[PDB]
């Protein structure tokens, strides 16, 4: 099965990079601007464009660069005379999707624009702050840790659900609600079983997620109301601090750029036939052989840059900065010990004070995602601060109560030596391909674990 599996997938890959090679010739570009990854970015929205329909369901449009919906495109960099210059680009959706299913020997591949979606995706994770929007659902700010794929599109299931964290569904399920408490037949008629068998599959991904019958029970008990107001709120704030602590099973997906893949395309790789999988050596056999290139902006750090881009790649924000530190060979610092902010250039910052610099995206070891395999590895879910305890264990002493509510707080209290829902990382030398050796890690034990501590990045909403 993964016999054809791995090509399956490497196909798909194979099918980005050629469309990303042929995006360049089309546009012209240096080798290095085609290296250039906030044209990457562009070259990839422009595509997720293309297909979109403008269902917002493979990217979200600004509308930045479309009033005229037949076209779509955006900021594209070139160096002439010792300067950047920004230029926007229109082409038809309908030429793209051509050179796209061109691209993929004729079919639609849906698969690759999804991996270009996730990998956005996991920029987003990895550069912007989700505090407000918890505040406005009623969440608590310490649950930024749970907020993964926050940033998908608000339309998509096929694989955008498996990456989403728990708190981003209870996010999602609390919008709902809180918009079924402003009524206005919000649950009657054709739309109100429309939304209810909607709100339905939702509540299912969720209880997929979680790893105890107790918390999946509760989550049956909220699918169940008939119409949902406060009382399924208070239980989904209950089910998010116990996700806190008994974590979810979220599934950490490392997507890279198209840049990358179109280079490898045009090194001669041919991934249908050396086959590809996301969780081991792949990826990181790939930004080792790479060569990637950033616009970077007056006193920003490209060493910090670097890390936000390595970070994004391997999906591992809301993962154990000591792990990852680990595995990189260089510290992975928190967010808001970065100087720097993110890959894409605001239209308005700028052009003139503009500078490009080499992303340094190799890594000491590699590491296979484990428990997806489980020889010995380390757990490389978040360590258990003060914070996450604190926002875990409160408004109990409170209101709405229940069996379910009691057991949970009894597993929480107890929670492991180890711990259930276990995201790994098993490091190896890059010269031990085969995994023949697990390197046991030795962490430096004053570092910072979480991404989110101190947190200052710009926030998502602006
Ligand atoms: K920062």
């Amino acid at each position: 099965n993964a016999t054809e599996i791995r090509a399956s997938v490497g196909k798909m890959i194979d099918g980005i990079g050629r469309f990303y090679i042929q995006m360049c010739t089309e546009l012209k570009l240096s080798d290095y601007e085609g290296r250039l990854i906030q044209n990457s970015l562009t070259i990839e929205r422009m595509v997720l464009s293309a297909f979109d329909e403008r269902r917002n369901k493979y990217l979200e449009e600004h509308p930045s660069a479309g009033k005229d919906p037949k076209k779509t495109g955006g900021p594209i960099y070139r160096r002439v005379d010792g300067k950047w210059r920004r230029e926007l680009i229109l082409y038809d959706k309908e030429e793209i999707r051509r050179i796209w299913r061109q691209a993929n020997n004729g079919d639609d591949a849906t698969a690759g624009l999804t991996h270009m979606m996730i990998w956005h995706s996991n920029l987003n994770d990895a550069t912007y702050q989700r505090t407000r929007a918890l505040v406005r659902t009623g969440m608590d700010p310490r649950m930024c840790s749970l907020m993964q794929g926050s940033t998908l599109p608000r339309r998509s299931g096929a694989a955008g659900a498996a990456v989403k964290g728990v708190g981003t569904m209870v996010m999602e399920l609390i919008r709902m609600i809180k918009r079924g408490i402003n009524d206005r037949n919000f649950w009657r008629g054709e739309n109100g079983r429309r939304t209810r068998i909607a709100y339905e599959r939702m509540c299912n991904i969720l209880k997929g997620k979680f790893q105890t019958a107790a918390q999946r029970t509760m989550v049956d008990q909220v699918r169940e109301s008939r119409n949902p107001g406060n009382a399924e709120f208070e239980d989904l704030i209950f089910l998010a601090r116990s996700a806190l602590i008994l974590r979810g099973s979220v599934a950490h997906k490392s997507c890279l750029p198209a840049c990358v893949y179109g280079s490898a395309v045009a090194s001669g790789y041919d991934f249908e036939r050396e086959g590809y999988s996301l969780v081991g050596i792949d990826p990181f056999r790939l930004l080792q052989n790479s060569q990637v290139y950033s616009l970077i902006r007056p006193n920003e750090n490209p060493a910090h840059k670097s890390q936000l881009v390595w970070m994004a790649c391997h999906s591992a924000a809301f993962e154990d900065l000591r792990v990852s530190s680990f595995i990189r060979g260089t510290k992975v610092v928190p967010r808001g010990k970065l100087s720097t902010r993110g890959v894409q250039i605001a239209s308005n910052e700028n052009m003139e004070t503009m500078e490009s610099s080499t992303l340094e995206l190799r890594s000491r070891y590699w590491a296979i995602r484990t428990r997806i395999q489980p020889t010995f590895s380390v757990q490389a879910n978040l360590p258990f601060d003060r914070p996450t305890i604190m926002a875990a264990f409160t408004g109990n002493t409170e209101g709405r109560t229940s069996d379910m509510r009691t057991e949970i707080i009894r597993l929480m209290e107890s929670a492991r030596p180890e711990d259930v829902s276990f995201q790994g990382r098993g490091v190896f030398e890059l010269s031990d391909e085969k995994a023949t050796s697990p390197i046991v890690p030795s962490f430096d034990m004053s570092n910072e674990g979480s991404y989110f501590f101190g947190d200052n990045a710009e926030e998502y909403d602006n």
